[PDB]
């Protein structure tokens, strides 16, 4: 049961349940389904992102920063403090990914248009695929950084 990626999971040094998606780094405390088969994925997908980059970054650049500097923890850090925001309501992702996104799709507010299998990278290809329409991803890593990920369409 549960949709492709999705398990449930248990919070070590604590002990809440959870559900964790293995494709996409998603975690929530709701079931992420509540009788549907043979649906496979959707052949093009319409995404958003907020790209947090770092030095170590193919690109370590951006128009927010000639250089970038900080660490990959420190991104990592940043994009957790991101995604918090977003699921409290004192933040929406857009806005943020207008503001805060070292990627150039920060000028369409995150919209990187659609897209089919092949034309991203891998981890953020698997996740976009995995995730439901309306859903966001959690922490993905690629060679350009860490991304939180929308999917529109």
């Amino acid at each position: 049961k549960l949709p492709p990626g999705w398990e449930k999971r248990m919070s070590r040094s604590s002990g809440r349940v959870y559900y964790f998606n293995h494709i996409t780094n998603a975690s929530q405390w709701e079931r992420p389904s509540g009788g549907k088969n043979g649906q496979g994925e959707p052949a093009r997908v319409r995404c958003s992102h907020l790209l947090v980059k770092h030095s170590q970054s193919r690109r370590p650049s951006s128009w927010r920063q000639e250089k970038i500097t900080r660490t990959k923890e420190e991104a990592l850090e940043l994009i957790n403090g991101y995604i918090q925001k977003i699921k409290s309501g004192e933040e929406d992702f857009e806005s943020l990914a207008s503001q805060f996104s070292d990627c150039s799709s920060a000028k369409a507010r995150g919209d990187l248009g659609a897209f089919s299998r092949g034309q991203a990278q891998k981890p953020f290809e698997d996740a976009s695929f995995a995730l439901r329409t309306g859903e966001m991803s959690g922490p993905v890593f690629t060679d350009s950084g860490i991304h939180i990920i929308l999917r529109t369409e």
